[PDB]
């Protein structure tokens, strides 16, 4: 009850390692959901950019929130991580990390997006909004794209 | 967007193969929920009873609904599947499979409830309504549940 993860999975019909760098480079968010961001870029060393910290304000199920996220990437294995440090969903997890995979299906592609949590208590629910709206962010982004 | 797959991953403080065998012979729904079912038992050969085939009647967030499924099991990987063959999820998906596998941590056990589905088309949602019922349902059965 008070650590899981939860996980949705989408078959696409895209190259993985061009849909990876398709999700890498896409605000997560459609602009008919009332958000932005502020923060900053994040650099490894050679100067050339591996992350971001961000702020973000968002409406989810029509209630203003914040959060704060570190996000990395792992090009090797197409994975993205968000990794949240503050903000509404930390008054419910003590720990709430997403974090995004592309793969070639064995026969397109197969996108998973992983919700990593652990509640302050048991009376906090598990992150079943935040996982609807990942998808459906997903969804609609993989809607907007086409073969050729 | 049509072929997906939704999964909530809980932590348990109990040894697998036990809570398998909890899980196995278990009614999935609290008696608070309004629920009952008919069917059959469904036999492998030497007379013993490997599965069942129930017509389900339920109310899921407020609204009455019919499933038949076929429920088979695998002792050797600890894997419960409810295979759904028609009912009101079937106006929704060509195909709904629930998949409950429980497996010790790579430290108590995990315990996976996957629902595996296929869309009728892009109008149909993806089930996250079944997946917090089914999740809530694992916790309150687990809540239920302690040491010695």
């Amino acid at each position: 009850g008070l650590v899981g993860k939860l996980v949705t999975q989408l078959e696409v019909n895209c190259d993985a390692d061009i849909f990876y760098k398709i999700v890498k480079h896409h605000e997560e968010v459609p602009n008919v959901i009332p958000h932005f961001f502020t923060g900053v870029q994040v650099t490894k060393g050679d100067g050339l950019v591996s992350g971001s910290i961000k702020e973000w304000n968002y409406v989810l199920e029509g209630k203003a929130m914040t959060a704060v996220e570190e996000t990395t990437h792992a090009d090797e294995t197409r994975t993205l991580t968000h990794h949240i440090t503050e903000g509404d969903a930390m008054k419910d997890y003590k720990k709430f990390d997403v974090i995004v995979e592309t793969n070639p299906k064995p026969n397109g592609s197969v996108v998973t997006y992983s919700i990593v949590y652990e509640k302050i208590n048991e009376d906090s629910p598990a992150p079943f909004d935040y996982l609807k709206f990942f998808h459906q962010n997903i969804v609609d982004m993989s809607a907007h794209i086409c073969s050729s």
